[PDB]
């Protein structure tokens, strides 16, 4: 499992959850030295735990699936909660069975669904260490619509800085006060599945990409990513989704 702890967090402590969530992800080889996911894991070894304190101590256990760090579903004191898709029905089976009732939220897991439950967008929820520590509380009380943006904060600041160190980056400017994500978060984001098959693709085509991408910079210009490297490839993706599940 990993944890970390939102009392006495800050960049460093956030730092160090960050790279110990990327090392329990499971992977037999590195792309262009990125660790590579696995195709698929069988049984309860697909999915790990993430276990959150707030600032007060409370806590949730959040199930990953280690393949793609996809967040399933929490635990929230005895009561289990899943997102309404297959994959989330099936973490169920694994992880959470000691609780004494299980809900399932009233969407999918993806930015559009959440997005649409929460009545907002990404660009205008603000993110950082703080968020965290609001997100945590929040899901420990049953609240679909409050859960939608919780867990969009939620999502953000662990699976999308552990696959990406410009977003690890990010949170850690936002250890004390919040901001929505720059528009270069929401590109990287948006782009993940992407640039892991162009980076897979890249191993026999000399490192160079079979079609660019198309990011949005840290000055909020748009690039256009080639090959293998780019600062993207060599200083900032951390994770690669395995071609298989794209
Ligand atoms: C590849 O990437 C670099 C950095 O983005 C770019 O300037 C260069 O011209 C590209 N090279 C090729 C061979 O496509």
């Amino acid at each position: 499992d990993v944890s970390f702890r939102l009392s006495g967090a800050d960049p460093s402590s956030y730092g160090m959850f960050i790279k110990d969530l990327r090392n329990a992800l499971p992977h037999t080889e590195k792309v262009y030295n990125i660790p590579l996911l696995l195709p698929s894991v069988s049984g309860a070894g697909r999915y790990l735990l993430m276990h959150l304190f707030n600032y007060d101590g409370n806590t949730i256990t959040v199930a990953v699936d280690v393949t793609n760090v996809y967040i399933m579903g929490y635990l929230a004191l005895t009561t289990s909660y899943f997102f309404n898709e297959p994959a989330a029905d099936l973490a169920s089976q694994y992880v959470f069975r000691s609780a004494r009732r299980k809900i399932t939220l009233p969407y999918s897991g993806n930015y559009e669904r959440l997005q649409i439950a929460a009545g907002k967008p990404r660009e205008k929820i603000p993110i950082g260490l703080p968020a965290l520590d609001t997100a945590i509380s929040t899901l420990l009380h049953y609240d679909s619509t409050a859960a939608a943006g919780a867990l969009l904060v939620l999502i953000q600041t662990t699976a999308e800085a552990a696959r990406f160190k410009y977003i690890e980056q990010q949170i850690q400017e936002r250890a004390y006060r919040d901001e929505v994500p720059s528009s270069a978060t929401i590109s990287l984001e948006n782009s993940w599945s992407g640039l892991s098959k162009q980076i897979q693709l890249a191993q026999g085509n000399n490192g160079v990409f079979r079609t660019p991408t198309v990011l949005v910079d840290s000055k909020g210009n748009r690039v256009q990513i080639t090959n293998v490297t780019s600062n993207v490839v060599t200083s900032n993706i951390q994770l690669l989704l395995n071609t298989k599940n794209i």
